[PDB]
RNA sequence: CUACCCUUGGUCAGGUUGAAGUUCAGGUAACACUGAAUGGAGGACCGAACCGACUUACGUUGAAAAGUGAGCGGAUGAACU
RNA sequence: CGGGUCCUAAGCUGAGGCCGACAGGCGUAGGCGAUGGAUAACAGGUUGAUAUUCCUGUACCACCUAUA
RNA sequence: UAAGGAACUCGGCAAAAUGACCCCGUAACUUCGGGAGAAGGGGUGCUCUUAGAGCCGCAGUGAAUAGGCCCAAGCGACUGUUUAUCAAAAACACAGGUCUCUGCUAAACCGUAAGGUGAUGUAUAGGGGCUGACGCCUGCCCGGU
RNA sequence: UCCUAAGGUAGCGAAAUUCCUUGUCGGGUAAGUUCCGACCCGCACGAAAGGCGUAACGAUUUGGGCACUGUCUCAACGAGA
RNA sequence: UGAUAUUGAAAUUUUCUAACCCGCACCACUUAUCGUGGUGGGAGACAGUGUCAGGCGGGCAGUUUGA
RNA sequence: UGCAUUAGCUAGUUGGUAAGGUAACGGCUUACCAAGGCAACGAUGCAUAGCCGACCUGAGAGGGUGAUCGGCCACACUGGA
RNA sequence: GGGCGUAAAGCGCGCGUAGGCGGUUUUUUAAGUCUGAUGUGAAAGCCCACGGCUCAACCGUGGAGGGUCAUUGGAAACUGGAAAACUUGAGUGCAGAAGAGGAAAGUGGAAUUCCAUGUGUAGCGGUGAAAUGCGCAGAGAUAUGGAGGAACACCAGUGGCGAAGGCGACUUUCUGGUCUGUAACUGACGCUGAUGUGCGAAAGCGUGGGGAUCAAACAGGAUUAGAUACCCUGGUAGUCCACGCCGUAAACGAUGAGUGCUAAGUGUUAGGGGGCCCCUUAGUGCUGCAGCUAACGCAUUAAGCACUCCGCCUGGGGAGU
RNA sequence: CCGUCGAAGGUGGGACAAAUGAUUGGGGUGAAGUCGUAACAAGGUAGCCGUAUCGGAAGGUGCGGCUGGAUCACCUCCU
RNA sequence: GGAGGUGACACAUGAUAUA
RNA sequence: UACAA
């Protein structure tokens, strides 16, 4: 869905420190771009159920990371919520 | 006159109902979906004008060679003129 | 003022033209044809009988002639 | 108009009853729109205070005008149309269905023809036959015509 | 068994079709040749001269009930032409 | 539907063009979706039309359908 | 205690203020204000049932019963004071 | 104090909410847990002891028992609450690799059917045997060309991919997942999953296209005592496409998911490390111990040994009514 | 004496529940009367599952699936 | 040798218990 | 064998 160049752009922007690729903020931001791209694919490929199943897993993984971030530090969580186009 | 049509005009008191859309709100990953408001559709509803003629009474050397009285059907439409 | 001296609709008619025993039928250009388009005046007074028409006051339109 | 209340009659024909506005409340069935004004019930006068307190009559939309309602069955889906002048209907039409003809100077129709309609349209179009919303469906026979 | 091209599927049925006939049974009535629901013995239903149903609609046809009444028992009085 | 006339030219049904036809395009008459001519294109001795013939023909007509 | 083949219930309802009322607190009652309160941890509705010490059974864990004796409640032909 | 491969019993399969459950360590707390104190758990009853009834029933007296009870003082291992660390679980990054995973649009070869043309003549077709059927108006056969729909030989393999249903010509575009290595990173972020929400062979349904082959129904021909069949000749829906619906199958491994542990041998698929072999991951098969099983059998892909969560069963018929 | 609240009663339309109703549907049991012979063997067309359709009936046929299918082949695997 | 994949005319019927 | 037909 997204290139390694676009992924590295997102990692650079949302990392909480240098050499960070595994924080919730980095993962949620990358998952958000991937979810948006597959939604773009599914708008002209409505019958692609198999791809849509993979999108549903990304949405579930993002929601779990968001729940963990919210319960650990709500300040980091609410700043990430506005940065992306995410409600809750 | 009447039937149908052509061209060009005109007319339809007031009430009632509340379609599609839209917006806001919930809701979603994105749609579906839902409520409120808005909106004003319909050979839609009730009912004058108007157009009819279902029932009944009267009239039947008529007021009238087809009518009158009382109700009755349609009444933004395939309307009436 | 309404109509004509303006415009076209349906329709009618139709120089030439096409068709048809005859008589005639159709039709092109064009023409006629309002129920539509265009278009300059109002208020008051007056008679037995007319009135945006007569009369009074105040206008507007088209055309003509002269100064411009 | 006593008492009765459809016993009248082919048939409740005619008449009586209902009726306005405001507020409650409303069934089977349903194509989810409806059915529905379903049904069934409450309130209306006048005066005073700012919803209460009073006043009067037999009666308060005090006159006139203003849906009767319910249950079930046949037919037709529906609005519409018809025998001017004894029939308005279950008849006609209808949206929908199907069959069939028609390649365009189309087929079909009027006309002797010319000229036209079809159509200033072109098979998602035009003419003709039958059926008649919608739902579920539409079996057998091609010997004869 | 005979014959045919083939001998009526689903659904419906005393029906706007049933002659016998007021068929028979049930419901409704005190009493119902009409009505409703069933049966099938369909004189002589039957699938686009469509079959079976169907919410909504009807001055349609048919049966029942409430309200209501001079329709009636059974007529009487009054107003006017 | 056939013959024949309009109706010709070559092969063996095919070909051709020149009669006939075009509710085919452009041009002129001409401010004209008529018409008439001109040029292209299509079609073509077919079609259309005349005469003759056979067939179908309640679409329409005249009649009959006894005592 | 059953039943989800019972999922929505409530509008004095839930809270507040004031007054009234009671032996007493209290929506207990009324007036005004606000829109709360309950529920899948089963609200609500329907059905069933007086509850307990005890009693019967069982190795026990459990299952079954509430006559007699004792505690508590409710009722006194039905309903309202 | 039971089960769910074949006896009744694993939802067809995902995603996921509530809930249940949850890796290592330190500090802290004290709800659960443990341990005393106090109060209370009436009397009668039951049980033990003793006394009175001639005995016994029975009666009486003294004890014991019965709470998930409350209040209060201690303990701190485990469960829970708070705080702080951790990297093994789970994710991310980086480096490789394989794949009929999915959606869309294009290109191609064989064959079937139909159509035309040329040659060419008497049958072709079909069965157990036949007949229906097609054919002298030229079939069938043969050669060439065209139209059209459908499906993709060989490759092809207890091979591969996918949650399952499923996925097989080739090309491009869009896109999902998995595996191996590394140890940058985050630091338990996990597992399961009622309700829910989605996907789901074939048949079937709606609208509209398409229509080669095959083929319910149906017709004819056979067979047969009959033949509403099996066989033959045809043939409609359907089979194909798009968009909706339906939500079911012996949807099967008749075996729910997760995690760990427990002999070996031997094929195969995709990788990695080291010297064709040895080691090692992850799949996919066969054989086979321990163990399990009623037996059959299963056996590191468990039906073994364990913990967590879900679904389901409780004799047969009636009745999945 | 007047008004608000007030049981019972009456009026109305619905909700629910139990009884019964011409006729009607399927089931169980009893007996084997009748018609066939569908399954069990390759049960004489392998059977079963879903679905569709047809038929006196068991059942047939189509499409997909399963082996919980007999007999004989050609291959992978194991011993 | 044993498995797993692959492929490959007609024949109706026979009551109840007790066996 | 006792039955059934
Ligand atoms: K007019
Ligand atoms: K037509
Ligand atoms: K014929
Ligand atoms: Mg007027
Ligand atoms: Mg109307
Ligand atoms: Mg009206
Ligand atoms: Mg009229
Ligand atoms: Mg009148
Ligand atoms: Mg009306
Ligand atoms: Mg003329
Ligand atoms: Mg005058
Ligand atoms: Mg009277
Ligand atoms: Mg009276
Ligand atoms: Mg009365
Ligand atoms: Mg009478
Ligand atoms: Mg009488
Ligand atoms: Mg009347
Ligand atoms: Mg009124
Ligand atoms: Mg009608
Ligand atoms: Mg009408
Ligand atoms: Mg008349
Ligand atoms: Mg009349
Ligand atoms: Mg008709
Ligand atoms: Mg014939
Ligand atoms: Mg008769
Ligand atoms: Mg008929
Ligand atoms: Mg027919
Ligand atoms: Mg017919
Ligand atoms: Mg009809
Ligand atoms: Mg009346
Ligand atoms: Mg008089
Ligand atoms: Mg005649
Ligand atoms: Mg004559
Ligand atoms: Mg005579
Ligand atoms: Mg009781
Ligand atoms: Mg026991
Ligand atoms: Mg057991
Ligand atoms: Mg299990
Ligand atoms: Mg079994
Ligand atoms: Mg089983
Ligand atoms: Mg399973
Ligand atoms: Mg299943
Ligand atoms: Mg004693
Ligand atoms: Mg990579
Ligand atoms: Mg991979
Ligand atoms: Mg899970
Ligand atoms: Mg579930
Ligand atoms: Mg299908
Ligand atoms: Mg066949
Ligand atoms: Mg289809
Ligand atoms: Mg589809
Ligand atoms: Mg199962
Ligand atoms: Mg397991
Ligand atoms: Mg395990
Ligand atoms: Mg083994
Ligand atoms: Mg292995
Ligand atoms: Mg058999
Ligand atoms: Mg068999
Ligand atoms: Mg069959
Ligand atoms: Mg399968």
């Amino acid at each position: 869905a997204i290139s390694q160049e676009r992924k590295n752009e997102i990692i650079k922007e949302y990392r909480v420190h240098e050499t960070d690729t595994g924080s919730p903020e980095v993962q949620i931001a990358v998952l958000t771009a991937e979810i948006n791209a597959v939604n773009e694919h599914l708008r002209t490929h409505k019958k692609d159920h198999h791809s849509r199943r993979g999108l549903l897993k990304m949405v579930g993984r993002r929601r779990h990371l968001l729940n963990y971030l919210r319960s650990k530090d709500i300040q980091r969580y609410r700043e990430l919520i506005k940065s992306l186009g995410i409600r809750r």
